[PDB]
Parts: C-alpha cells; structure tokens; sequence
C-alpha cells in the first residue's frame, strides 16, 4: 500500500482502478475542472482506502465534477465543491452504477452553491446507498434547484437496514425554493417507506434551512433522530411515511422567525421525547407540533392513521400552534388512536397554542403542565399552573421550581454550531444586507453611473447627484446595490432600452428618492422599468423601492413597472410610499408559473403608503397554481394605499386592480379604491389566510372571492369595508 500524489486527472485515472487496502490518494492543491472522481476498492477496517487533499480547503472541484464511492472501507475527505454542478444524479454518491459502498465514510466536504443552472432540473447533493456508511463533519449550504440536499436511498435490500450515521454536519442556508422539492434531508421514499432504514441522524446543526415545509422528510421505518439543533429553520421535522421512528433530544430555536416549525406526526409507533421547542411560529402542517389525521386503508403515498404515538417529556416554550387530529376532512377521517401525551411542559408567555380538529379521545393525556387554559375538556390530563422559568448556561429554559415534573430531562445538552462542519471553511451570512457597504457619490452622468455600478461591491450605496440620467443601455444588477438620491426629487432617470434594470443572480436592488420616466423608452409593447433575467434565474432576489416617482410609462401598451422572469423568485418585493402615474401595464407581474405545479414568483409582497393614478393594469398579478401544499407563500400585504383608475385596461384579462390566485397569506387593510377595478381573490388549496379590512370602495365593485378547491362560501375575512356607489 502506498501514497499517491496526484496532480492531474490522467494521473488519477492511471491508478483509480487498482486501489488496494491501505492506499491513500492525495489530490494536489488547486481547482480541478470536470473531475468525475470514482473512489473504489476493497479496503479493510485496519487498512481503508483513503482520498484526501494536499491541503484541506485548497482542493476545489468545479465545473461538472462529482464523487462516487463503490466497494468497502473507503474514506473520502477534505474536498470543496463550488462553481459547478454534478453532471449525474448526485454530487456525492455512495455508489458507482449498480455497485454500492459499504462501511465507508465521507467527511469534511464543503458543497457551496454547487447548483444546476436549471432550478427545475432535479438532483441530490449527497445520496446514501449501501449499509454502514457515515457522512460526518460536512458543510452544505446554498442548494437552489429542485431536489432534496441529502437523500438516504432504499431502492434495494442492500441499501435498506443500512444503519447509516449522519452526524456533526452543518446544514447551512437553503433559500425558500418557491416550490415542492426543497427538503434538506430525506430518508426513503413512499414506495420503499415500509422498509426499515435504521438511519441514525445525530448532532447536526440546521440553520435557516428554509427550502419548504419539510426540512427533514422521514419516509421509512425505525430511524433515530437525536440531538440535532434547528436554528431559525423554516419548516418542520415530518414523520411523513414509515413507522417506528424515534425523535428525541432535538432542539428547535425559532426565535419568533416566521414559519419556524417543529415536529409533525403521521403513521405508527413513533417515540417523541425529551425534545426542546422554543419560539416556533409556523401554523397548519408547518406548526410547532402536529399530530395528523389519517386516511382509512391509506394508499402508500397519502396519510396513514397515527397509532401508538408516544409523546413524552417535551418542552414547548412559546410554540404558537399545537394541532391534534389535524387535516381532518372527508378523506383524512382516521383520528389518532392508542397514543399518549405525558409529562409535557407547554408554556406560552402570551396565549395561542393548542387546537383539536377531530376526536382526540384516542390520545391519553397524563401529567401535562401548561400556564394557559390549554385543555379544559381533557381536564385531568393537563393542569394549568404558573411556571416561572430560568434559562440555563446551555441556553435552555427550565422551571425554577424543582416540584415541576414535566418537560424535557434536566441535563439536556445543546449542540454547538462550532462543533459541526469544518473549521477551515467559514459559516457566512445567507445574504448580503442592503446598505452594509460603502457609499459612492455619483456624478450627474449616465457614464459615471454605469462606471460606479460596475466598480461597486455587493452591499454598497450609490448616492446620485442632482440632474438627469438618460441611460442608453440596460443596467445589469448582479450584486446587492442601493440607489439613493442626494436629495429627494432632484434625480431624474430615463432609459432607451426595453428595460432600465435587469436583476441577475446575486443581484438585489434598493431604490430611494428617484424619479423614473419611460418617456425615452422604445415605442413598442413589453417595456418594463425593472425585470429579472427572463429565464434561468437561480438566486432569490430582493427589490425595495421607497419615496420614488414613476411616471409616463405609457408610450405603448403593456408597459409594466416590474416583470418577473420564468422561474424567478423574490424573497421580498417592498414598495413603500411611492407615486405611480400613467402606466399602461401592470405594476407587479408575478404570474409566469402557468404549469400549475405549485411554483410561484414571490414569497413576500408588501405595498404600503403608495399612490397609484391611472394604471391600466393591476397593482399585482400574483399566481400560484395547482394543488401543492409544500410551501409557505406567496404573502401579500396592501395597506394604506390610494388607487385612482387602476385596472380598467382593456388588456387586463383579470378585470382586477389586485389579483391573488393561490396566495397563502393576504392582508388588505385601510386602502382607498376609487374608480378602479375590484379585488379578485382565487383561493386554491392549503386553507389560505385572506383578510380584507377597513377599505373604502368608491365607484369600485366590492371584492370578489372564489373557492376553487372547496365547496360553498369563501373563507376570507371581510370586515368594516365601505362600498360607495
Ligand atoms: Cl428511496
């Protein structure tokens, strides 16, 4: 057995096929392009076959590179995957075709934004096959395309009963995906969900894993999830399919962040104990704790009745929603049975949680303690009592009184973020913050403006001097940038191309105090002031505009203010205290996802204190089609705005000043609609939360609300609105 220092791919190929126990392959420092590594051979427990770098952190794999393991007692470690994407189904794969890896290990890997350029082209970053493999001390962040980040596969007997160990990994940022398929960890699939996987998932740190409602999707039997930390993670740990899973000693720090969930319970024989859940704001199936209703004789890929669930000795601090018998309907009529809830501590500094949606007499309650009037009908199983808490040195709240025998065990440990991932690669912020950089004064000229844009760094601010800026070119925004007027109302912008700003990957845009006119824009349909890349967007973006005036967007028809590209997704679009006048198109066109697969173009949309005058199109066309219930948004807020002659354009097929199809949270308050088209809400699935309050409708038809997946009356809240004809 020998050490092989490998300096190029052909040198690797010369030896890759004859590796023997004890061999170690050392990749020379640098960037390797289009390197499809296969580590294979018959190692032994005393003499494994090793692959490692010359220097940890200096071997980068880019382009269409990946890694495959096949054989026994193999250990790959220390590689960095960035600036590329796998040309196969996975970046790291514990197999080589039909040949699987056993008793093998992958550690100290970094995969950082190693994304397929097509968000709809699905892939895994890590795919486990075989048995008795380990995936530890790795660092994964920034997966943006369809497909779970880490998948334990069970599509053969030699991949089931694996007892894989997934420990001490840093599962970093995953942005909101805006679609199903954004999980971080999946154990099995429905087809193989009746097999036992026995996968151990321990001591991992999940931070802002916000892909979708399922952070972890367990779809197999007898797995063990313990001592993991979920920090401001939007989603839940869902026992989706399979029976006999053990969830214990996990820690959820929501910090009141929106849509932070906990544990959802489906299927049979699960044990949920000694978990600590704090500050979780998610609701419905993304709630802090859910026990679902099942389907009688359920198909394998639907919902199986909860039976023999043992939920004991858990602590719930300011968890806003606990739901039992959830999802009850004509299909999901099977209520939980033969289950128990014991020794749980439920403390809500405020007052919110706990709701039953069906018969819950199949859940026996004992020695549960709460500070609110949680369960008055289950009187003897839940006791109301004021519990004063003290946060210990580990960061956990415990009762100050030693006579409170409820909640998680006293010695519960808390995994440290610094004990996961690797010490030689930084754990950096998910996003570049607006205005976090330097401010550059810009001369009154389009040339100097374009120059300062080109030379600015992400997070910088461009303070424009007074005067005109007549752009002849498209302004690309591929970094986080803010544009601000030295003095409000003293800066005018015009543009000759079909658009002024085009937001690319990495771009985020903030505008303040500007006047923008389309008076020099092309005499053609389809103009816009701001747009994303028409196709192929990968990174979520932010758009903020405050105290701006947009005028004369009317040289031709279909002159929008903002137009989404296909597949694009905004983390937020925020328009505060702006003036829009004389627009032939729409203001916010977020309606490109016509396939009705559950894809949408904006997570948060917020319009406040604006004035809209003579807009032929709608304020917003926000569309999410289909019957998917895996996501949180879109969210729409419209408050304290004024609309005059909005939405009556002959070309506005929605016939609405505000068109909301599939939007999941809607707040329309304290607006004035005058001589405008009405609000049109089209509710789909997921029991959307729509609220229309204290608005005035002068010469404007009352809101129209339609249920497309539910019978009878609509579920929106309409309160204190005035219709004046
Ligand atoms: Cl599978």
């Amino acid at each position: 057995a020998k050490d092989y220092l490998i300096d190029n791919k052909q040198a690797y190929a010369k030896i890759a096929n004859t590796l023997q126990a004890g061999d170690t392959v050392i990749l020379q420092n640098g960037v390797w392009h289009d390197f499809e590594i296969v580590l294979s051979g018959q190692g032994s427990k005393q003499l494994p076959i090793r692959l490692k770098p010359q220097t940890k952190g200096k071997v980068i794999l880019s382009g269409q590179s990946n890694l495959r393991l096949a054989g026994q007692y193999l250990h790959a470690s220390g590689l960095v995957f960035k600036n590329g994407y796998t040309p196969t189904s996975a970046v790291i794969e514990f197999r080589n075709g039909k040949e699987l890896a056993f008793n093998s290990r992958v550690s100290e890997m970094v995969i950082d934004n190693y994304n397929n350029p097509d968000k709809r082209e699905s892939d895994y970053w890590v795919a486990l096959y075989g048995q008795h493999n380990r995936f530890d001390h790795n660092h994964l962040e920034g997966k943006r395309n369809k497909g779970v980040t880490v998948a334990v596969r069970l599509n053969s007997e030699q991949s089931q009963q694996n007892y894989h160990q997934i420990d001490h990994n840093y599962f970093g940022y995953r942005p909101v995906f805006g679609s199903n398929g954004g999980e971080t960890l999946r154990i099995g699939t429905s087809h193989y969900s009746l097999s036992d996987s026995h996968t151990l998932v321990e001591n991992n740190y999940f931070e802002q894993t916000n892909g979708e409602v399922e952070i972890i999707s367990i779809k197999s039997g007898k797995n063990h999830i313990r001592n993991n930390v979920f920090y401001e993670a939007r989603g839940t740990l869902t026992l989706r399919h399979g029976n006999g899973n053990i969830i214990e000693e996990n820690i959820f720090f929501g910090n009141g962040v929106e849509h932070t969930g906990g544990i959802r319970v489906i299927n049979k024989d699960h044990i949920i104990r000694n978990n600590y859940l704090e500050g979780l704001t998610g609701f419905r199936f993304g709630s802090g704790f859910t026990v679902m209703n099942g389907v009688p004789n359920s198909p394998i890929n639907r919902y199986h009745q909860v039976e023999n669930a043992q939920i004991e000795n858990n602590t719930f601090i300011n968890v806003e929603h606990i739901q039992l018998a959830a999802g009850s309907d004509a299909e999901r009529s099977a209520v939980p049975i033969d289950s128990v809830m014991n020794n749980n501590l439920i403390i809500n500094d405020s007052q919110q949680s706990f709701t039953a949606f069906d018969d819950i007499s199949g859940i026996k309650f004992s020695n549960n303690i709460a500070n609110t009037a949680v369960l008055p009908s289950l009187s003897k199983g839940v006791k109301q009592q004021q519990v004063k808490l003290k946060r210990n040195k580990a960061g956990l709240l415990y009762p100050v009184s030693e006579s409170v025998f409820a909640g998680a065990k006293a010695d519960l440990t808390v995994l440290k973020k610094a004990d996961t991932g690797v010490s030689w690669y930084p754990k950096s912020p998910a996003i570049v913050a607006f205005d976090s950089g330097k401010t550059h004064r810009v001369e009154n000229s389009a040339k100097d403006l374009l120059l300062k844009i080109e030379q600015a760094h992400s997070g910088d601010v461009l303070e424009l001097s007074a005067g005109d800026y007549d752009l002849a070119k498209l302004v690309v925004i591929d970094k986080t940038l803010s544009f601000k007027a030295a003095q409000d109302g003293a800066v005018n912008l015009t543009f000759e191309r079909s658009s002024l700003f085009e937001i690319h990957d990495g771009g985020s845009l903030k505008l303040e105090g500007l006047v923008i006119s389309g008076k020099n824009s092309p005499d053609s349909a389809g103009n816009s002031v701001i747009r994303t890349k028409k196709w192929g967007m990968v990174e979520n973006y932010r758009l903020i505009m405050e105290r701006c005036q947009l005028i004369d967007l009317d040289i031709n028809h279909t002159f929008d203010f903002f137009k989404t590209g296909k597949g694009a997704l905004a983390d937020e679009i925020t328009l505060i205290n702006n003036q829009f006048s004389q627009v032939t198109g729409d203001i916010l066109r977020l309606d490109s996802e016509i396939e009705n697969l559950g894809v949408y173009n904006a997570e948060y949309v917020t319009l406040t204190n604006n004035h809209f005058d003579n807009v032929s199109g709608a304020l917003v066309k926000l569309y999410r089609g289909g019957t998917d219930e895996s996501t949180f948004g879109p969210h729409f807020l419209l408050k304290n705005n004024t609309l005059n002659s909005v939405g009556l354009g002959k070309r506005n097929k929605t016939n609405a000043s505000v068109y909301l199809h599939g939007v999941q949270v809607t707040e329309i308050a304290e607006n004035a609609f005058t001589n405008s088209a009405p609000i049109v809400v089209e509710h789909t699935v997921g029991e959307p939360q729509t609220r229309i309050i204290s608005n005035t409708f002068t010469n404007t038809a009352k809101p129209y609300i339609e249920e497309l997946n539910i019978a009878g009356s609509h579920t929106a809240i309409l309160k204190n609105n005035q219709v004046i004809q």
